DNA sequence: ACAGCGGTTGCAGGT
DNA sequence: TACCTGCAACCGCTG
């Protein structure tokens, strides 16, 4: 008959530079035999087969749970996935764990922010200490944008030089093993079933396997680490890496895919950031921002600052950044895209690959964004921003939606004029198409003079390579060399209107 | 004040 | 190779 400390994951879900789950730890091991522990995950069984959350992000998170479980089975605990909304939940649980403490990392996001201090004022009215941390981003957000005057800077130079005169905090290791810790007895929930807070079973998070690709980047902590040391042995390639030079259609990752595990937090940016700072010091020729590797890490930290300051940062209406850009229905061009079959072989073999993989690099989600919005079909960036909700594993609020507006040319960026063509942009790094023979196996057999432009090729031609083009491939849904030259204009026109109001 | 400047990742054509 | 200019000319930041 103790007190419970609780410590809660929604992101970060790792042991590893954890101040808000060490807290609790180191609490408890310097507190002993007062206390006991429940880390714990709040899953809403509800949104399971809701839409905007693919098979494979299901699975990365049911590798995530069973591993952070694993993980804190080694120090004398276990993870806690607690079924049901936060709102009902915590009421329930404050009174029959008896809980003395809530720990939390913060989220910026605003369904969050709101949930948040709907707990955190339940806490103050239950009379529960709550202490939150710090730990997804390096910098905090709202310091960077108070330190700037009570503004998020809208430019990367600026928020460079803001950024670069504040403390990073220290980065931790994993914390105690848990001294003199029985298992907290059985609440009335697990009276009635013992396994009522286990890690749920591939069958209980993944509801549509049909969905599910190859299983190429597993999901946890203990995946994320030896991703990183990986990708960190060749220090020459780390300490030289611009991200441009990196190919968008290379069959194996030409960059570090570590972006899922940094968006679940099953790795800290901010150990990355401190792994990747020693090796620049050893490597003497390196690359510098925004081109670097850490450059990157800092682009992460750049939209998530401006994030945090608006809300609507996910739309266009309503929006403090976003240029606003007269955008058209076409459910049709929509159909297409989502699925890859535009007929531009190089925007749909990325596109396959996003659905199969759950991953695509930057340059390739650059091009098909590009295609979608000012490009070629002209809908709005909204719009694949809910197909890359659904099937990013790396699915982030702000890097998505901040990169979606870059892209467009809504905010950030804006020299419209440069626009990426869906038949030149991949031949560069791939001239012989081995990207779009693999992710678009109807074209295999066509030569690399027109694989990344079919309609170039007579009938008698698309027979010889097998596929006839509208029956095996669809034909191209609109015509590049025609339509961005006067969706050009159309940015333009938007342009001038956004002026005449500033 | 308005102009010069640089700005993660355009394309084509060229050396 | 990894640069070069042309195509039109965008924005925010700086002084
Ligand atoms: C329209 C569009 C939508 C995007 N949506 C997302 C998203 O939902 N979630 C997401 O994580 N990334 C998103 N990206 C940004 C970027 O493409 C990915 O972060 C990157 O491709 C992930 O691969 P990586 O881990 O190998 O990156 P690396 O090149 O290896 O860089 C390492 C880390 O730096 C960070 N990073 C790199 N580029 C960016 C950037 N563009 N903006 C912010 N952080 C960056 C990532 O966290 C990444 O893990 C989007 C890009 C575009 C063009």
């Amino acid at each position: 008959q103790r007190s419970t400390l609780v410590h809660w994951f929604r992101k970060g879900l790792r042991l590893h530079d954890n101040p808000a789950l060490s807290h609790i730890f180191t609490a408890a091991n310097a507190a002993p035999g007062r206390y006991f522990v429940r880390p714990i995950f709040i899953l809403d069984p509800g949104i399971l087969d809701w839409m905007q959350v693919g098979a494979n992000r299901w699975r990365f998170l049911q590798q995530t749970l069973e591993d952070l479980d694993n993980q804190l089975r080694k120090l004398n605990s276990r993870l806690f996935v607690v079924r049901g909304k936060p709102a009902e939940v915590f009421p329930r649980i404050f009174k029959s764990w008896r809980v003395e403490m809530l720990t939390f990392e913060t989220d910026i996001e605003p369904y969050s922010v709101t949930r948040d201090a709907a707990v955190q004022k339940l806490a103050k009215a239950e009379g529960v200490r709550v202490e939150t941390h710090c730990s997804h981003t390096i910098y905090n957000p709202e310091l960077v944008i108070a330190k700037n005057l009570g503004k998020a800077p809208i430019t990367y130079q600026k928020f460079l030089g803001i950024v670069e005169q504040l403390k990073v905090p220290k980065v931790l290791g994993v914390p105690e093993k848990l001294k003199n810790m029985p298992t907290p007895p059985k609440d009335e929930v697990e009276q009635k079933d013992s396994a009522a807070y286990d890690c749920p079973t591939m069958k209980q998070l993944v509801k549509r396997p049909e969905e599910l690709g190859p299983n190429k980047f597993p999901g946890g902590e203990t995946e994320a680490l030896r991703r990183m040391e990986e990708s960190l042995k060749d220090e020459i390639w780390v300490a030289r890496f611009e991200k441009p030079n990196t190919a968008p259609n290379s069959l194996e990752p030409s960059t570090t895919v570590l972006s899922p595990y940094l968006k679940f937090g099953c790795l800290s940016a901010r150990l990355f950031n401190q792994k990747l700072k020693e090796i620049i010091k050893r490597q003497p020729k390196h690359s510098q921002p925004p081109v670097s590797l850490i450059g990157q890490l800092m682009w992460r930290e750049f939209y998530y600052t401006v994030a945090a300051a608006e809300p609507n940062f996910d739309r266009m209406l309503g929006n403090v950044y976003c240029m606003q850009i007269p955008w058209q229905e076409h459910p049709d061009h929509l159909e297409a895209w989502t699925h890859g079959r535009t007929g531009y072989p190089f925007i749909d073999a990325i596109m396959r690959q996003l659905r199969q993989e759950g991953w695509i690099h930057h340059l390739a989600r650059m091009a098909v964004a590009c295609f979608l919005t000012r490009g070629d079909l002209w809908i709005s960036w909204e719009e694949g921003q809910r197909v890359f909700e659904q099937l990013l594993l790396d699915q982030d609020w702000a890097l998505n939606a901040g990169n979606w507006m870059w892209l467009s040319a809504s905010a950030f960026f804006h020299q419209y004029f440069r626009v990426y063509s869906p038949v030149a942009f991949g031949k560069k790094t791939d001239p012989q198409g081995h990207y779009i023979r693999k992710y678009v196996p109807e074209l295999s057999k066509y030569p690399a003079g027109c694989i990344y432009e079919p309609w170039k090729a007579s009938l008698v031609d698309q027979r010889a390579y097998g596929c006839v083009l509208g029956t095996d491939y669809p034909h191209r849904i609109v015509k590049h060399e025609v339509v961005h030259k006067e969706n050009i204009k159309r940015m333009g026109a938007a342009y001038k209107v956004n002026r005449e109001v500033r």
